[PDB]
């Protein structure tokens, strides 16, 4: 038993709820928040942007050093630093960037990630402001992670839409 509560069983392992991130990790302060993020760890805007906020900045300045030691990650990668006062641990995952014209392909990749944590807070790889089909991405994260995986969905319109949807 767990402390994810309102969510939606889609399968065994995946559930998903209209909820904004930020509060869901402020309120149930996970074991990992998953952040939307690039391959910079520049949180600028979306999830990760609003993650960061979240943060008071903490997250950038982490993320700053991050890079300045290690480089950038792959799309694809991940890496784990801390959660803040948002979670145990950030789990940053890059999904492919549509808008920047990186291969959708990689977007199972970059689920694999989540298949190394037991339970996750996450969002859709790939959805929103970078450019992939939310539906595709809600269908690739059924079908890769295996993990116990608890997504919360920003855009009311868009979870209806998720949910009368799925398969
Ligand atoms: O600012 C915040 N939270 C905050 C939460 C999520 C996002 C965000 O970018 N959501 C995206 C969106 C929007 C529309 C369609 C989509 O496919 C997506 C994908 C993604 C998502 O839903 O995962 C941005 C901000 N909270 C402060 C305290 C009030």
């Amino acid at each position: 038993v767990n402390s994810f509560s309102g969510y939606l069983k889609l399968t065994d392992n995946v559930y998903i709820k209209n909820a904004d991130i930020v509060e869901e990790a402020k309120k149930v302060k996970p074991t990992v928040v998953v952040n939307a993020a690039n391959v910079y760890l520049k949180h600028g805007g979306g999830v990760a942007g609003a993650l960061n906020k979240a943060t008071n900045n903490a997250m950038q300045v982490e993320s700053d050093d991050y890079i300045a030691t290690n480089g950038p990650l792959k799309v694809g990668g991940s890496c784990v630093l801390s959660g803040h006062n948002l979670a145990k641990h950030c789990l940053h995952v890059v999904g492919p960037n549509v808008n920047k014209g990186e291969d959708i392909q990689l977007l199972k990749s970059a689920y694999e990630n989540f298949n190394q944590h037991e339970v996750l807070l996450a969002p859709l790889l790939s959805a929103g402001i970078f450019g992939a089909d939310p539906i595709h991405s809600l269908r690739v994260c059924v079908d890769t992670v295996r993990t116990n995986v608890y997504l919360a969905v920003f855009d009311k319109n868009l979870y209806d839409k998720l949910v009368s949807s799925f398969l």
